[PDB]
């Protein structure tokens, strides 16, 4: 019962999703969540926001310069590395690894190029870039490393204090490490072909495995006394506008076509005549909704909740892609990974009715009809049916998957975003002609592709800023331009 | 346009789904009522008027001789696997030859796993028995050889197709076939882990490694969806004598003991209650004295079965269950933990029966086996069943980790009885009541608490093929031909 690993190994996994109410905000509230199609903002004080194309450096710069992330990060690794040397205890540093990519992995899938091989002991940025191929390549051998030095020590164990995510267990460490290797893996199936089947069908091949069950998820058991970020972030101004975000219309949308029994698991009701659930919609003119905000539904969530990561769900929906769309060998069929993810879900929330569910195959994503009036979509959303078709083709498969496993995959904002990005799926509803502020820059039909790198690059490591931009980001530092894994 | 072949072929591939577990019903009685149900735990004999039975370890050779001398079994699997090698063979399609091989397997696995050593590679054409039998071993070896060969066709050709007629188990889907076929082969692997482990780590590694996996869904589940129209077999066969006994097999005390103890939410999928005060669900006990029982057999609980059900060859539990003991208890590479494996068979089994409360079942590390305080008051088990409870527990022993898969395995595995003795003779496990001292009429020959151990050789046999019969015995059963003799896969 150590102070110090124990300190460093939570400070390690707050740099995922902090438990800094304000940085998780801005990371996974305000950034993730509405790029990813699950959150929509909704105080009509912000006139600046990254839904509406216009924010602020302050907004946008968090990932990249946030002390609780890439300096709480890399000052932390260095503890937990000199007590793994000092003990002759390699376990420790290599579950530090792990959260290390599931940290910097959402850091890069949100700028593209990213300092990340050359940052030193002392955390500082100022160093040059590496191209996104370069950190994902980095990526895999790091988790490579873990796995290998965890599974030949896969009878020992982390103490529990030391660990809120898996209690200190070796074996499922390594089966989130191989399921993070799948999962950026198929990151970069589009780009990188060869690599992605190299890497899909090693973590498959693992003698440990996958997360295959939901007692092995990866979510972060931090909370309870100290409170649910998220909870305080989108509860923010209750009283008000019934919280600072509420959930977007596009996934209650498809929810309610799909007359899905996992909706009261993931919204409250709302206030609006005969419509249990409602959705606000993305990329609005927030002023002109002041009044109305409180009416929508809300987040369903509980200030002890774990923070998810990773789910079960994520890891069958990959495997289905991977088959069907990549044509990976994962031992097993896109049919049964696909209904597996289905199943894995709705046993996560505690949904029944999964086999009427997975058995329609006419109910479609609802229209929007905006209760106040001001931002009805006219148009239809995808007609994309749950179930499964074999004769389908390739494009309805890869969206039968990708729409399943965005909705199983609530409240991953972050990872929907790179999942859209990549794929096009689900068929996000598009940003409003008044709600789009980005003076031309941002297609409101495709969205946000990145952030922009931070003012405070350009003023502090001007050299190697530039070279990014000139030579890796191939477009100009803007929302408009597509990360490498996403450039078609 | 149709041809000959078309018609030869859907006739003959439900001829072969047949000779696993037959639509006779006479036939099926004998093979899965009166010998798999009650060997393996499952079943309990209910009809006063038998003097000689399997159970009571006296039967007569007409009981015991069904699967190596019925027509609905060895001569129609060889003559319909001739017609449709006949067809892969001049129609350029290597398909449904592949397909027959695989039911092949799982036809004759039951035959060697009831006797020991069978006649198989010298069996010709014609699909006469009249010559030299194979050791056990090689003929598992043929199983392993056959199903890669089915496998890798199959798989070569993953896109084609049967027609639905020709295939009321899986409707023609070849993918299916595939995954049933790598299920089997890690099945029989297991099967020959104890006597043989270098081979059976081969073997259940391989079927693991395969690109289209194993039978992981319960929409996968080979089943023969024959009935409806023709009555389901089982059905006809336990509702016999309905009137009188309430039926000629009743579900074993075994079964039922074990799941009352675990307040288990299956029971309603697999018994009907009993008319005993008080208690929902009782079995009635296995190798007793059945004359005294006459007025007593329509209390108890009987089977639940529909004149419509499926037939099953094996379930996704299974398969489950097989990967987590190939881990926990032989050490192969099954690319994945036992923790896990454990608990997705029994998910997968309620998903199956249609039950709820898994996740309670699963976390329950105190409910035991019940004890069988017997309502009539004749077949009482004065001694208490196993202690083992049901919550996985990753610091068990070896022993305790085995009992705990094997026991939940074989209550997914209701009704194939023949698959849950194949397990009980290789792992001692569950720990099923031994018959009574009344009811084992063995004349010394059996041990109560062991059981069977296979099927005496027919009477036929040392008739008309006396040579290769006496070699068998001679040679290759290392033992009398007798019900206490081990199959080479069980000897210890
Ligand atoms: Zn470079
Ligand atoms: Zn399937
Ligand atoms: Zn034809
Ligand atoms: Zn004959
Ligand atoms: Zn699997
Ligand atoms: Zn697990």
């Amino acid at each position: 019962d150590d102070y110090a690993l124990g300190s460093a190994m939570s400070n390690l996994a707050s740099t995922v999703i902090s438990s800094d109410v304000n940085t998780a905000q801005f990371t996974d509230c305000l950034l993730g969540g509405p790029l990813g199609g699950y959150f929509a903002d909704s105080n009509a004080g912000w006139s600046n926001t990254i839904s509406n194309f216009n924010a602020t450096n302050d907004w946008t710069r968090v990932f990249l310069i946030s002390d609780r992330i890439i300096s709480t990060l890399y000052g932390n690794l260095s503890t937990v590395k000199q007590v793994s040397e000092n003990t002759n205890n390699p376990v420790p540093y290599a579950i530090a690894q792990i959260i290390k990519v599931a940290a910097m992995s959402r850091v890069t899938d949100a700028y593209g190029p990213i300092p990340y091989s050359k940052i030193g002991q002392d955390g500082k940025i100022t160093i040059p870039y590496d191209t996104q191929e370069e950190v994902y390549n980095a990526f895999f051998k790091e988790l490579d490393e873990s796995i290998e030095v965890l599974t030949e020590n896969r009878n020992a164990a982390l103490v529990a204090s030391a660990d809120f995510v898996y209690s200190g267990n070796v074996q499922k460490w390594v089966k989130f490490a191989n399921s993070l290797k799948l999962r950026l893996a198929i990151r970069i199936a589009n780009v990188s072909p060869a690599k992605a089947k190299e890497m899909a069908e090693s973590a498959v091949n693992h003698e440990l495995g996958l997360i295959e069950t939901n007692a092995d998820n990866a979510t972060w058991k931090y909370f309870g006394t100290i409170s649910n970020p998220l909870f305080v972030a989108v509860r923010y101004n209750e009283e008000a506008s019934g919280g600072d975000t509420h959930p977007a219309a596009d996934i209650i949308c498809y929810m309610n076509g799909y007359n899905d029994n996992r909706r009261a698991s993931y919204f409250e009701e709302s206030k609006w005549p005969g419509e249990t659930y409602v959705g606000l919609r993305r990329g609005i003119n927030l002023s002109k909704m002041k009044e109305y905000f409180i009416n929508y539904s809300r987040v369903k969530i509980s200030s002890s909740d774990p923070v998810l990561w990773m789910n079960a769900a994520e890891v069958a929906f990959l495997r289905a892609e991977a088959t069907a769309i990549y044509g990976f060998n994962m031992k097993g069929t896109a049919a049964d990974f696909y209904e597996q993810g289905v199943r894995l879900s709705f046993e996560q929330w505690g949904a029944t009715g999964v086999d009427s569910y997975l058995a329609d195959e006419s109910s479609v994503p609802a229209l929007y009809k905006d209760p106040a009036g001001l931002n009805t979509y006219e148009k239809n959303l995808s007609a994309i049916t749950v179930k499964w078709n074999e004769g389908a083709s390739k494009e309805e498969k890869q969206e039968r998957i990708i729409t399943q496993k965005w909705i199983a995959n609530w409240p991953l904002g972050n990872e929907a975003w790179a999942d859209y990005r990549r794929t096009g799926y689900p068929k996000l509803l598009p940003a409003t002609s008044e709600g789009n502020l980005s003076g031309g820059i941002v297609d409101s039909e495709k969205g946000a592709r990145r952030m922009p790198y931070p003012s405070e690059e350009y003023t502090s490591n001007t050299e190697n800023v530039q070279e990014a931009v000139n030579s890796y980001l191939g477009g100009p530092d803007n929302m408009a331009t597509d990360v490498w894994w996403a450039r078609k």
